[PDB]
Protein backbone atom coordinates (compact mmCIF):
# COMPACT_ATOMS: atom_id res chain seq x y z
CA UNK A 1 0.00 0.00 0.00
CA UNK A 2 1.17 3.49 -0.80
CA UNK A 3 -0.05 7.02 -1.02
CA UNK A 4 0.60 9.66 -3.62
CA UNK A 5 2.24 12.81 -2.35
CA UNK A 6 1.65 16.33 -3.62
CA UNK A 7 3.62 18.21 -0.95
CA UNK A 8 7.30 18.00 0.04
CA UNK A 9 8.07 15.00 2.22
CA UNK A 10 10.76 12.53 3.20
CA UNK A 11 10.51 9.18 4.94
CA UNK A 12 10.75 5.44 4.50
CA UNK A 13 8.41 3.28 2.45
CA UNK A 14 8.52 -0.48 1.97
CA UNK A 15 12.05 -0.48 3.33
CA UNK A 16 13.36 2.31 1.12
CA UNK A 17 14.15 5.88 1.99
CA UNK A 18 12.46 8.50 -0.16
CA UNK A 19 12.71 12.22 -0.69
CA UNK A 20 10.23 14.36 -2.60
CA UNK A 21 10.88 18.06 -3.07
CA UNK A 22 9.71 20.95 -5.22
CA UNK A 23 9.86 24.72 -4.89
CA UNK A 24 6.50 25.24 -6.57
CA UNK A 25 4.23 23.52 -9.03
CA UNK A 26 2.27 20.35 -9.49
CA UNK A 27 3.86 16.99 -8.88
CA UNK A 28 2.23 13.70 -7.97
CA UNK A 29 4.83 11.46 -6.33
CA UNK A 30 3.48 7.97 -5.68
CA UNK A 31 5.02 5.52 -3.27
CA UNK A 32 4.58 2.23 -5.09
CA UNK A 33 5.53 -1.23 -3.83
CA UNK A 34 9.08 -2.02 -2.76
CA UNK A 35 11.66 0.26 -4.30
CA UNK A 36 9.23 1.65 -6.86
CA UNK A 37 7.84 5.15 -7.23
CA UNK A 38 6.07 6.96 -10.02
CA UNK A 39 5.91 10.64 -10.76
CA UNK A 40 4.02 13.04 -12.99
CA UNK A 41 4.82 16.73 -13.07
CA UNK A 42 3.72 19.97 -14.72
CA UNK A 43 3.39 23.70 -14.08
CA UNK A 44 6.58 23.62 -12.03
CA UNK A 45 9.76 25.53 -11.57
CA UNK A 46 11.95 22.82 -10.06
CA UNK A 47 11.40 19.43 -8.42
CA UNK A 48 13.49 16.37 -7.58
CA UNK A 49 12.71 13.11 -5.82
CA UNK A 50 13.02 9.36 -5.71
CA UNK A 51 13.57 6.28 -3.60
CA UNK A 52 16.89 5.13 -2.26
CA UNK A 53 18.90 5.22 0.93
CA UNK A 54 19.83 7.42 3.85
CA UNK A 55 22.61 7.53 4.37
CA UNK A 56 24.06 6.99 0.92
CA UNK A 57 27.59 5.86 0.12
CA UNK A 58 29.42 3.21 -1.89
CA UNK A 59 26.81 0.88 -3.31
CA UNK A 60 25.81 -1.02 -6.42
CA UNK A 61 22.46 0.54 -7.25
CA UNK A 62 20.14 -1.35 -9.55
CA UNK A 63 17.21 0.44 -11.16
CA UNK A 64 14.70 -0.03 -13.95
CA UNK A 65 11.58 1.54 -15.37
CA UNK A 66 10.49 4.28 -17.72
CA UNK A 67 11.34 7.95 -18.13
CA UNK A 68 9.09 10.20 -20.22
CA UNK A 69 10.23 13.79 -20.14
CA UNK A 70 8.38 16.55 -21.99
CA UNK A 71 11.08 19.18 -21.91
CA UNK A 72 13.84 19.61 -19.34
CA UNK A 73 14.13 16.71 -16.90
CA UNK A 74 16.75 14.28 -15.59
CA UNK A 75 16.83 10.61 -14.57
CA UNK A 76 19.71 10.49 -12.15
CA UNK A 77 21.15 9.12 -8.94
CA UNK A 78 20.99 12.12 -6.63
CA UNK A 79 22.42 12.80 -3.21
CA UNK A 80 24.02 15.10 -0.68
CA UNK A 81 26.95 15.26 1.71
CA UNK A 82 27.86 17.75 4.42
CA UNK A 83 31.28 19.03 5.49
CA UNK A 84 31.75 19.62 2.75
CA UNK A 85 28.27 20.53 1.52
CA UNK A 86 27.84 18.89 -1.86
CA UNK A 87 24.95 18.06 -4.16
CA UNK A 88 25.88 15.21 -6.51
CA UNK A 89 24.44 13.64 -9.63
CA UNK A 90 25.02 10.50 -11.68
CA UNK A 91 22.80 11.20 -14.68
CA UNK A 92 21.74 8.38 -17.00
CA UNK A 93 19.04 10.16 -18.99
CA UNK A 94 17.83 13.67 -19.77
CA UNK A 95 15.29 15.55 -21.83
CA UNK A 96 15.80 18.67 -23.90
CA UNK A 97 18.80 19.77 -21.84
CA UNK A 98 21.92 17.72 -21.19
CA UNK A 99 23.28 18.91 -17.87
CA UNK A 100 25.13 20.86 -16.97
CA UNK A 101 25.40 22.46 -20.40
CA UNK A 102 29.04 21.42 -20.58
CA UNK A 103 29.94 23.72 -17.70
CA UNK A 104 32.97 22.81 -15.60
CA UNK A 105 34.11 19.75 -17.51
CA UNK A 106 36.73 17.75 -15.59
CA UNK A 107 37.22 14.50 -17.50
CA UNK A 108 35.52 11.12 -17.81
CA UNK A 109 34.92 7.85 -15.98
CA UNK A 110 33.88 4.43 -17.23
CA UNK A 111 31.31 2.59 -15.15
CA UNK A 112 28.54 0.06 -15.58
CA UNK A 113 29.11 -0.38 -19.30
CA UNK A 114 29.11 3.30 -20.15
CA UNK A 115 31.29 6.38 -20.19
CA UNK A 116 30.37 9.44 -18.16
CA UNK A 117 31.48 13.04 -18.51
CA UNK A 118 32.45 14.62 -15.20
CA UNK A 119 31.59 18.20 -14.28
CA UNK A 120 31.82 20.44 -11.23
CA UNK A 121 29.61 23.51 -10.97
CA UNK A 122 28.81 26.02 -8.24
CA UNK A 123 25.32 27.06 -7.14
CA UNK A 124 24.07 30.25 -5.46
CA UNK A 125 20.82 31.33 -3.77
CA UNK A 126 19.80 27.70 -3.91
CA UNK A 127 17.90 25.38 -1.62
CA UNK A 128 20.00 22.71 0.06
CA UNK A 129 19.62 20.09 2.77
CA UNK A 130 20.86 22.49 5.47
CA UNK A 131 18.38 25.24 4.65
CA UNK A 132 17.44 27.67 1.95
CA UNK A 133 19.47 30.19 0.02
CA UNK A 134 22.73 28.27 0.18
CA UNK A 135 25.81 28.17 -1.99
CA UNK A 136 27.58 24.89 -2.69
CA UNK A 137 29.34 22.78 -5.29
CA UNK A 138 27.65 20.23 -7.52
CA UNK A 139 29.51 17.13 -8.71
CA UNK A 140 28.26 15.57 -11.93
CA UNK A 141 28.73 12.34 -13.84
CA UNK A 142 26.64 12.43 -17.02
CA UNK A 143 26.36 9.43 -19.33
CA UNK A 144 27.59 10.16 -22.85
CA UNK A 145 24.57 8.29 -24.20
CA UNK A 146 21.09 8.11 -22.73
CA UNK A 147 20.06 5.02 -20.82
CA UNK A 148 17.02 4.05 -18.78
CA UNK A 149 17.85 1.18 -16.45
CA UNK A 150 20.89 -0.70 -15.26
CA UNK A 151 23.39 -0.56 -12.44
CA UNK A 152 25.16 2.45 -10.99
CA UNK A 153 28.27 1.60 -8.99
CA UNK A 154 28.57 4.76 -6.92
CA UNK A 155 32.10 4.02 -5.74
CA UNK A 156 33.41 4.24 -9.29
CA UNK A 157 32.09 7.76 -9.58
CA UNK A 158 33.12 8.86 -6.09
CA UNK A 159 36.68 7.70 -6.76
CA UNK A 160 37.00 9.49 -10.09
CA UNK A 161 35.57 12.61 -8.50
CA UNK A 162 38.04 12.41 -5.63
CA UNK A 163 40.95 12.02 -8.04
CA UNK A 164 39.91 15.32 -9.59
CA UNK A 165 39.73 17.24 -6.33
CA UNK A 166 35.99 16.74 -5.99
CA UNK A 167 35.90 15.44 -2.43
CA UNK A 168 32.77 14.28 -0.65
CA UNK A 169 31.75 14.83 2.95
CA UNK A 170 29.51 12.91 5.33
CA UNK A 171 26.78 11.20 3.34
CA UNK A 172 23.18 12.24 3.68
CA UNK A 173 20.48 10.79 1.41
CA UNK A 174 21.05 9.09 -1.96
CA UNK A 175 18.14 8.30 -4.27
CA UNK A 176 17.45 7.29 -7.87
CA UNK A 177 15.69 10.48 -8.77
CA UNK A 178 13.63 12.17 -11.39
CA UNK A 179 14.20 15.92 -11.64
CA UNK A 180 12.22 18.44 -13.62
CA UNK A 181 12.72 22.08 -14.56
CA UNK A 182 9.93 24.17 -16.07
CA UNK A 183 8.60 21.16 -17.94
CA UNK A 184 6.16 18.29 -17.61
CA UNK A 185 6.40 14.53 -17.88
CA UNK A 186 6.33 11.25 -16.02
CA UNK A 187 8.58 8.53 -14.64
CA UNK A 188 8.22 5.02 -13.24
CA UNK A 189 11.33 3.82 -11.45
CA UNK A 190 12.16 0.84 -9.27
CA UNK A 191 15.34 0.91 -7.23
CA UNK A 192 17.31 -1.86 -5.57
Amino acid sequence: SGSCLTNNQTGTHDGYYYSFWKDSGNVTFCLQSGGRYTSQWSNINNWVGGKGWNPGGRRTVTYSGTFNPNGNAYLTLYGWTTNPLVEYYIVDNWGTYRPPGGQGYMGTVNSDGGTYDIYRTQRVNAPCITGNNCTFWQYWSVRQQRRTGGTITTGNHFDAWASLGMNLGQHNYMVMATEGYQSSGSSDITVG
